[PDB]
């Protein structure tokens, strides 16, 4: 590895590993278009197993990128429109409120006040459709952003009832197998368990326990390896051969609404190149958006990025496509998200 590469990231990472108490990590760098590996510390303390390039983490809400790309395939192939009203998807949601929110409001959290956590007591099929039918919205659709799970988890799930596939087998061979993401999962199959790293939460070994559509809001599983041909994936979408994949990464990287100095895409969030630290960086926090139209396409000169956690883990995702940068860093404890973009900022600066 290049020594400037090795420098900065050891001197950032292994003081922010210190100070957080972070068991495991893996950081995979790209530079110029080509991966360069980190890894420290444990995937299971007791066990004494050491984080490796194989090494699965939970993604968390880093997951939402997949679920825009996979919705991004959905309409490059014709099956759905971010125009399309939620209820010609879901034809049982008659309740009159949902009159105006399209795919576009659910994918972007623009709905009009969906809640962050689906309720822990809706279980069933019928226990989902009462919770969205019972639902009130606090605004009008396309007013206000609030980050949530049953918004873009949601949309997820209809997205791919057009193809007839369940979400997992369509994540599986329309967004994973076509970019050669061979130790990714939304189900960690046991021949992979050997790999998939505990999650701790003060002091205890802890994995996800999903409820409903926490696999479409933050269900993916993946190693630092997949991680870096993700961002690759998303750095250069041009050089990806499925015309309807190419297309679908473009499209979650679209603008579509701004707030202060953020523009939200589908499932990724951009800011202007260069941007101020401050900028890029509390449980619920309602934000007026203003309206793109029609939405940017990719813009090259962006800071691409997207935090993610569960009860055990912390990962980050940055990337620059004028520049052919990106940074991945996956820790298996949830530490605070303006940790993560300090220390991503720190090393993608000094290589720019
Ligand atoms: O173990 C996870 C468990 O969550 C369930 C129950 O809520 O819900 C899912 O149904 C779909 C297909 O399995 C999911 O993709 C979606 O997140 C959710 O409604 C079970 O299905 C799933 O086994």
């Amino acid at each position: 590895a290049p020594q400037q590469i090795n420098d900065i990231v050891h001197r950032t990472i292994t003081p922010l590993i210190e100070q957080q108490k972070i068991p495991g990590m893996a950081v995979a760098v790209i530079y110029q278009g080509k991966p360069y590996y980190f890894t420290w510390g444990y995937a299971d303390i007791a066990k004494k197993q050491p984080v490796t390039q194989q090494t699965l983490f939970e993604l968390g809400s880093v997951s939402k990128t997949f679920t825009g790309v996979l919705g991004g395939d959905a309409i490059a192939r014709g099956e759905i429109k971010l125009s399309d009203p939620t209820t010609k998807y879901w034809p049982e949601l008659t309740a009159k409120q949902w009159n105006g929110i399209t795919l576009l409001h659910l994918a972007t959290y623009t709905a009009g006040g969906l809640p962050l956590q689906v309720p822990d007591e809706v279980k069933s099929s019928s226990d989902l459709l009462r919770f969205y039918q019972n639902w009130q919205p606090a605004w009008a659709p396309g007013t206000q952003r609030l980050y949530a799970n049953s918004s873009i988890g949601l949309f997820g799930a209809l997205a791919v009832k057009p193809s007839g596939l369940s979400f997992e087998q369509a994540m599986q061979t329309r967004v994973f197998q076509p970019l050669k993401l061979n130790h990714t999962w939304i189900n960690v199959p046991p021949a992979e368990e050997k790999n998939y790293a505990w999650g701790y939460r003060e002091g205890k070994a802890v994995h996800v326990s999903p409820g409903a559509l926490d696999a479409e809001a933050g269900g993916v599983k993946s190693t630092i390896e997949d991680m870096a041909r993700w961002v690759q994936s998303n750095l250069k979408p041009l050089d990806i051969n499925e015309k309807t994949l190419q297309q679908g990464i473009q499209l979650a990287q679209s603008r579509y609404w701004q707030t202060g100095d953020m523009y939200q895409g589908l499932g990724w969030e951009m800011l202007d190149w260069p941007v101020n630290p401050d900028s890029i960086i509390i449980a619920l926090a309602a934000r007026p958006v203003k309206a793109i139209t029609p939405p940017t396409p990719a813009v090259r000169a962006s800071w691409v990025h997207k935090t993610g956690a569960t009860g055990g883990f912390g990962s980050y995702v940055a990337f620059i496509p004028e520049k052919e940068l990106g940074i991945v860093m996956l820790a298996n404890k949830n530490y605070p998200n303006p940790a993560r973009v300090d220390a991503a900022w720190q090393i993608l600066n000094a290589l720019q």
